């Protein structure tokens, strides 16, 4: 397949945390917006995270899906505390392509094979955030804040037995750097999946997404570098076309 390049955005209470510089919108804090604007310009795949206090979270999630699925005609995946089948079964119907799980499905791993059975593996995105400690790739869940001991490498192997989709593998080695994108980790992840792998963490300049494709990632995905114009969507995909790389052109 093509690699894909993919376009993350924060949202809290309807909105996209920090925003955007794109003057051109009418709110460039306005995730549907934003989403339908990334979308035309050549974003591949949209990924929403909400961070919005329990009591109207649902019902802002499930209103989200539904305007970013009448807005914009390439797939998109929902997540931010996602606990259960009956959470991630309202977000898919009412329009999202997939959900997005991390602590619930390290914490219950046949939450992965519930939301398959009916919706697909590719409805299933397992995003695992890992970390070096001692030497070693280990998992952490709750945002980072809990060392799981489970080794990154045994983890893998588990989320693709249960039936997930696609695995966003994030580096908290690379967060807040704009380094590049932790090739070490995605090398070593490579062999042990056949699924697709997502790199995220640490992007900061065009460079960075050859040598992650380089590494073998399926898709590569940032925030920060495309809300804020660090990097514009159509260069990065006309500079990975001219050294080689496989990505859809318009």
């Amino acid at each position: 397949l093509a690699k894909r390049i993919d376009a993350a955005l924060i949202m809290k209470d309807g909105r996209v945390v920090k925003g955007s510089n794109f003057e051109n919108l009418r709110d460039s804090g306005d995730p549907v917006e934003l989403g339908k604007f990334y979308s035309e310009i050549g974003i591949d795949e949209l990924s929403f995270w909400d961070i919005t206090a329990s009591v109207e979270k649902r019902k802002t999630m499930l209103e989200l899906v539904e305007k970013v699925a009448e807005q914009i005609d390439i797939p998109f995946t929902v997540g931010g505390g996602i606990h259960d089948f009956e959470t991630a079964s309202e977000l898919i119907l009412r329009g999202a392509d997939k959900v997005e799980i991390n602590t619930a499905a390290v914490e219950n791993p046949s939450l992965i094979t519930q939301i398959a059975q009916t919706f697909g593996s590719q409805a299933v995105v397992v995003y695992i955030a890992a970390k070096r400690v001692d030497g070693e790739f280990m998992v952490f869940t709750y945002s980072g804040k809990k060392n799981t001991g489970i080794l990154l490498r045994d983890w893998v192997v588990e989320v693709e037995k249960r039936g997930a989709g696609e695995i966003v593998l994030g580096s908290i080695d690379r967060l807040g750097t704009k380094s590049g994108y932790d090739t070490e980790m995605i090398r070593f992840v490579r062999p042990l999946t056949t699924l697709p792998i997502i790199a995220h963490r640490g992007a900061g300049k065009m460079e960075h997404f050859l040598e992650a494709f380089l590494a073998g990632a399926d898709a590569a995905k940032a925030d920060s570098v495309f809300h804020f114009r660090e990097i514009d969507v159509r260069e990065l995909k006309e500079y990975l076309k001219k050294h080689g790389v496989n990505v859809r052109l318009e």
